[PDB]
């Protein structure tokens, strides 16, 4: 419903938050099939593997959402987009090494470089802003000097 | 703060967005009411089945506004109006697997899919009509 | 990507949004550091299960934070809605640092009050919108009756 310039921005976020969405599915389905071999959070060692990887997965995504979208929206879509991908790769790596196991936390700089995208953006909006205003009180001091002239 | 046009493009999503709030906070205030009082078989059970749908609900806002967003509102929104109603279910009957509203979930995908395909199709007609007229202004450049 | 109008509306929500990161990261790596003192599993040391309890009550929570703060602030007014939403930040932390040493919810009020908000916005944009239907009605009736001059 929304307008063609507007998608042509967001597109590429789009895509990989979709296939982000495969991946979580992916990971839930393999909660589902480990649990199948009524559900409970204990149970068999391998079961514990995956639904803790899971959960770290799980914990650890709206934290990426937030940074993906604000790098992409603020500062530029397409290097955002492809560390959103790097990010689903190391996603993907992390969890498989539960099936086995690595640490909690993963993926670290790639949500630092998305942070930092993201900082730089809010910079720019704020240069472009103060040269806007600059240039607004430029052009209204000359009207008022340039004001007699004119008559 | 964002115009009129806009908001009537996400009210319904931001509607939906709203009541799934009220639906999560239910969920919490039902897990702290057990807190109080893997413990107690009533604590566990309300506890986990928060958790599973705590574990889904960044999922579910991510293709309930691609859907809404990219493809069409309405389908998207009322899609859902009944994941809240299918997950109320869920929860209350904890009180089944781990994973629920899985149709309505590759519903919102498949309607996100559908929609960047549209924005594609718009995009290279439009494309394509800019190079049409592009080269009969050129052919008639002379003429004129 | 976004126009500098727009940019504008979001800026401090941005600001806000930016730092609950880095407070989940610092949350994150609170974890990460009792988890070596421990393969990684949810259940060991009373000191490793306490932050990892406390950790999971904020992540349980911080979905619903975004979605009612971008509502507020998108739909009734940037500032108050940043300004809670930082406020929120606060209380998390004094949340966290306090589980180490509240039961499972925090922070109710100014969920609550993003909540509000948001449920005000979306009846102004109604309010609005049916004004801007009446008038348009309005001009129309006055439009049909005054054709033949
Ligand atoms: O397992 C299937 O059949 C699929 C599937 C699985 C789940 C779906 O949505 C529910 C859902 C979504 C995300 C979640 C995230 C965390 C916890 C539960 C979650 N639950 C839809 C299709 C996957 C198979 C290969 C990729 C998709
Ligand atoms: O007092 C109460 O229980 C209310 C309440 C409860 C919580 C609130 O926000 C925090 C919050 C929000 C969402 C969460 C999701 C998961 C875990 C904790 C969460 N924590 C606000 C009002 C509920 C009463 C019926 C519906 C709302
Ligand atoms: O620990 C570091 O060195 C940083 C760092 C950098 C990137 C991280 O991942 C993103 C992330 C964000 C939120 C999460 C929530 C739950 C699980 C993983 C999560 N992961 C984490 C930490 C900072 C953290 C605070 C001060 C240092
Ligand atoms: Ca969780």
């Amino acid at each position: 419903s929304l307008d063609q310039e507007t998608v042509g921005n967001v597109v590429l976020l789009a895509i990989v938050t979709l296939i982000s969405v495969v991946q979580n599915g992916f990971f839930a389905h393999k909660v589902e099939h480990e649990s199948r071999t009524s559900f409970q959070r204990t149970g068999t060692l391998a079961f514990e593997r995956v639904y803790t990887a899971n959960q770290n997965c799980v914990d650890a995504y709206p934290t990426f959402l937030a940074v993906l979208w604000s790098a992409g929206l603020l500062c530029s879509q397409v290097p955002a987009a492809f560390a959103g991908l790097m990010y689903l790769f190391v996603r993907q790596k992390y969890f498989v090494g539960y099936l086995g196991t690595p640490g909690y936390i993963f993926g670290k700089r790639i949500i630092l470089f998305l942070f930092l995208m993201s900082v730089a953006g809010i910079f720019n909006y704020y240069l472009i802003f103060f040269f806007g205003s600059d240039f607004e009180n430029y052009i209204a001091t000359i009207s008022t000097t340039i004001s007699p002239l004119l008559l």
